[PDB]
C-alpha cells in the first residue's frame, strides 16, 4: 500500500539521517 | 494518493536533513 | 485535501531546517 | 478543519526550529 | 476537538524547542 | 479522550525537551 | 487503549532524550 | 496489537536515543 | 499488516540514529 510506502520513505530518511550522523563522527575524530 | 504524498513529501525533508549533516561534517572537516 | 496540505507544510517545515543546518555548516567552515 | 489547523500549527513550530538553528549559524560566524 | 487540541499541544511543544535553540545561540554569541 | 491525552504527554515530552536544551544554553553561557 | 499506551509511551522516550540533553549540560558545565 | 507495538518499538528506539546522549555527556565529560 | 511494519521499520531508522550517536560520543572521547 502507498501508505506503508510512505513510512517506509521516512524510515530511509531516518537511516540517511544516521549516516550523517556517522559523517559528522567521523569529522569530529579526524 | 495525497496522504500517501505527503509522507512521501515528509521523507524527502528528512533527506534533506541529511544533507545537512553531511554539509556540518565537511565544515569541521575544514 | 487539508490533511495532505498539513502534511505537505510539515515536509516544507523540515526542508526549512535543513536549510538551518546548511547555514550552520557555513559557521563552522568560516 | 481542525485536525488539518493542527498540522499546520505542528509545521509552523518546525519552521521556528529552522530560525533557531540559523541563529545558531550566526553565533557561530560571530 | 480533543485530538486537534493534542496537536496543537505538540506544536506549542515545538516552539519551545525553538525558543531553547534561540537560547543556545545566545550562549554560543556571549 | 485516551489517544488525544497520549497527544498531550507527548506535548510535555517535547517541551522537557526545550528545559533540556535551555539547560544546555546555560552551560554554554558559563 | 493500547493505541493510547503506545503513545504513552513514545512521550516516556522523549522525557528519557531530555533528561539525556540536561546531562550533556551537566557534562559542558 | 500490531499498530500498538509499532508505536512501542518507536518508543525503545527514542530510548536508544536518549542513551545514545548519555554517551555523549559522558564523551563531553571525559 | 503493512502499516505496522512501516512504524516498526521507522523504530530501526531511529536505532540506527541512537548508534550514530554514540558514534559522535567515542569521537569527543
Amino acid at each position: 500500500g502507498e501508505i506503508a510506502q510512505g513510512l517506509k520513505e521516512i524510515a530511509k530518511g531516518l537511516k540517511e539521517i544516521a549516516w550523517g550522523l556517522k559523517e559528522i563522527a567521523q569529522g569530529l575524530k579526524g
